């Protein structure tokens, strides 16, 4: 869906110069008060009651404005609402602000961060020191009772607590200035632990994150050790797999994904999984935005929720936001939740007792309110394609393969297994049976679990770089194993191409592959190296082919053994290879006329190099492992 599903809807609910906010003055009186605009938003589920955050920007959309924290919740699920102003600004100027919450929820409790400011008019990186700055954390206690029928709650806010004192002057060598906390809702994580992924500016204005946590339910704070390299931003956090998981905003830059073991104390770059996936723009030159990432269970199944922009129209413009979701293998693009061309721009994503709702910002002439959104058909869409994943991995974690020389041999392998290409096929589609990301087609017959390829260009291309904004199998340029069963149905006249990664970039360069020849051998290619020929096949036979790539090697197996060549580098340097695509067969829209004369079945993709045992359960039960 290319805007908000059929079937769902939203309300204004935080609306630009028309909604009030019951503003205290110096003298504890009260009066509802007109907000220029509502942003930066973030809702989370407090013991069964929605507590919407927001920056009320008073007079104006500026950073650097009069602006309060606001509060709108809701112990009907959206039916109504009632308004507060949970956290004051100084007052010490026309500009003292309140701003960016981060939010924490457990138990009954919210523990809010925001970046508080006196007089500065210019950007919190950009100021000579942290004078005018404090960091405030302001909890929240949520009380329910019920009238006759009638549930009811009010929220008590506690006085704001600096926790200034407590941010050292250096970490590691650099001089501290100010941070905040990454924008939108952090968590507590398994041991309990309040962890807020931070943003730190140093004296010379660089940016950097890190995980600031509490063991001891707010009372103390430490800084783990660990942190992103500069330039990230707007961090936010969750918990998968025993491990944080750490999304940072990049201005300028594909977006930066790290992985903590240890609560924060070390950081290794997510380049197996997420890291490089997301940007900012298609030119990933532009200025970035926050995202919302979060832990679900859907279906019974643990998933992560990412929302973006495409922001096609570049700059703050931020049009186009959408929701992948994600089991750290697969990335599934839900579609677009906001409408239409509309601007949006920071967001954020809840599934509360089995319903799925977004607060996100919509932007006309940099005046800008929150949409509530009930994402109903999202949610279904999303059930849908869980229940593929599972069915498939529970189907071929079942199957029977053969015992092997030392009831059942080892399971045919599932964990990292991202794609897989197989019978469903249809025009110039080759399906991914996990509903991701298919492969196009062209000169092809349909066969039994894959494609016989006939023609100029007969082959598939399996995007990777080519995905273009959103890239999801980045992964494979730090590691993979592409897997294919196939069968050679004609000479070729002198070598022809079967399977492989191709690379962007003149020339018609390969990281990793396998081609054959008119000799009937094996020409399998590592790298740039020339591709020497070895060993021997036959014409019609059906072999099993295995690629894989770690460790910036590569090795290619035929029948679950290894041929000549194997485990040479295919890269040099630091820089990652940038694989513009897997080919199956020789496709091709120029250049070369390519015609291989091949059939291929059952292609599977994996983020990680797979161990000899798995490769050789993978040659054993290739039969078996067809969507039919
Ligand atoms: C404290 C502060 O300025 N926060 C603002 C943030 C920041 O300025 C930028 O990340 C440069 O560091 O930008 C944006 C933004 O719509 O992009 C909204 C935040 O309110």
């Amino acid at each position: 869906a290319a805007s908000l599903a059929p079937g769902s809807s939203r309300v204004e609910l935080f609306k630009r110069k028309n909604s009030t906010v019951p503003f205290e003055e110096s003298n504890g009186t009260i009066r509802e008060r007109v907000v220029h605009s509502f942003r930066i938003p973030t809702i989370v589920n407090v013991d069964g009651v929605m507590v919407a955050i927001a920056d009320a920007r008073y007079e104006t959309s500026f950073d650097n404005s009069f602006i309060e924290t606001a509060v709108k919740y809701s112990v009907d699920d959206g039916a109504t609402w009632n308004t507060q102003i949970a956290i004051k600004n100084s007052r010490a100027s026309s500009v003292s602000r309140v701003m960016d919450a981060t939010v924490i929820v457990k138990g009954n409790k919210l523990y809010i961060l925001v970046g508080s400011f006196n007089k500065t008019r210019n950007s919190w990186t950009q100021h000579r020191d942290g004078s005018d700055w404090e960091p405030l954390l302001v909890v929240g206690e949520v009380t329910k009772s019920a009238a006759n029928g009638k549930t009811t709650a009010t929220i008590s806010w506690g006085k704001p607590v600096s926790l200034k004192p407590l941010f050292p002057a250096e970490f590691d060598g650099i001089l501290t200035k100010e941070f905040v906390g990454g924008v939108g809702a952090a968590i507590v994580a398994s041991n309990g632990n309040l962890v807020y992924p931070v943003q730190i500016a140093d004296m010379g204005g660089r940016v950097f994150t890190k995980i600031m946590y509490s063991e001891d339910d707010g009372n103390t704070w430490k800084f783990a050790e660990g942190r992103s390299k500069f330039g990230c931003s707007e961090p936010a956090v969750l918990e998968w797999e025993g491990k944080l998981i750490i999304n940072n905003r990049v201005d300028g830059n594909r977006r930066l994904v790290y992985e903590s073991s240890d609560m924060g104390k070390t950081w290794v770059e997510a380049l197996g999984t997420l890291s490089h996936v997301w940007t900012n723009s298609p030119t990933s030159n532009q200025q970035d935005c926050q995202s919302s990432f979060v832990a679900v269970t859907i279906e019974g199944k643990r998933v992560m929720l990412f929302t973006h922009p495409l922001n096609l129209k570049g700059r703050w413009m931020r049009d186009r936001l959408h929701l992948w979701m994600t089991d750290n293998q697969r990335i599934f693009d839900v579609g677009q939740i906001s409408i239409g061309d509309e601007n949006s721009g920071y967001s954020s994503v809840l599934y509360k007792d089995d319903k799925l709702y977004s607060l996100h910002e919509i932007n006309t002439n940099d005046v800008y309110s929150l949409v509530f959104v009930r994402l109903i058909g999202e949610l279904q869409l999303m059930k849908s394609v869980v229940r593929t994943w599972k069915e498939e991995d529970n189907h071929l974690a079942s199957i029977c393969t053969p015992v092997v020389p030392a009831g059942c041999g080892a399971a045919v392998p599932t964990a990292g297994l991202v794609g897989f290409l197989s019978h469903s096929a249809n025009g110039s589609v080759w399906e991914d049976v996990y509903r991701c990301v298919d492969a196009n087609v062209a000169n092809a017959e349909r066969v039994p679990n894959g494609l016989k390829f006939n023609g100029v260009g007969g082959g598939a291309v399996w995007p990777v770089a080519r995905q273009g904004q959103t890239r999801r199998y980045q992964f494979a340029n730090y590691r993979f194993t592409l897997v294919a069963t196939v069968t050679i149905d004609e000479l070729p006249k002198g070598t022809s191409p079967l399977l492989g990664a191709g690379l962007e970039g003149p020339g018609d360069a390969k990281l990793l592959g396998l081609s054959y020849d008119k000799n009937r051998q094996w020409r399998p290619l590592y790298g740039a190296a020339p591709a020497s020929p070895t060993g021997s096949w036959e014409l019609h036979k059906k072999y099993h082919v295995v690629l894989t790539m770690a460790d910036r090697q590569g090795s290619v197996y035929v029948d679950g053994q290894p041929l000549a060549g194997s485990g040479n580098t295919v890269v040099r340097g630091a820089t990652l290879p940038d694989i513009s695509h897997f080919y199956i067969g020789g496709p091709r829209s120029k250049g070369a006329p390519t015609d291989s004369r091949v059939t291929v079945t059952n292609v599977v993709l994996y983020n990680r190099r797979l161990n000899s045992s798995e490769i050789r359960t993978l040659f054993l039960s290739q039969d078996m492992i067809g969507t039919d």
